[PDB]
């Protein structure tokens, strides 16, 4: 079993780099991170700062959620952020995504205590 913390850490933070490096960065991380184990993980959102400042996200700006729900928070400011989709010839198991690098607001949901994401609604 996986917390819902530690499987939005595994999901999501990736502080080593300060953001995507080349077209296959999606590729491997989605791999590294066990995101294509058993299935293509059709789209999926990397987030390059310190967990400590993705968890302060969840004392920031309380918005709604995609879904409706009332625990989401986006950030004050932009965060390097990685998006990852797959491609038209993605196909399990060779998935192949594309790789797209920005500097946006992150949208997390945050729920239990201590107060963490558990969950990546988008990114504005
Ligand atoms: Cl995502
Ligand atoms: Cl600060």
């Amino acid at each position: 079993k996986e917390t819902a913390a530690a499987k939005f850490e595994r999901q999501h933070m990736d502080s080593s780099t300060s953001a995507a490096s080349s077209s296959n960065y999606c590729n491997q991380m989605m791999k590294s991170r066990n995101l294509t184990k058993d299935r293509c993980k059709p789209v999926n959102t990397f987030v390059h700062e310190s967990l400590a400042d993705v968890q302060a996200v969840c004392s920031q700006k309380n918005v709604a959620c995609k879904n409706g729900q009332t625990n989401c928070y986006q950030s004050y400011s932009t965060m390097s952020i990685t998006d990852c989709r797959e491609t038209g010839s993605s196909k399990y198991p060779n998935c192949a995504y594309k790789t797209t690098q920005a500097n946006k607001h992150a949208i997390v949901a945050c729920e239990g205590n201590p107060y963490v994401p558990v969950h990546f609604d988008a990114s504005v």
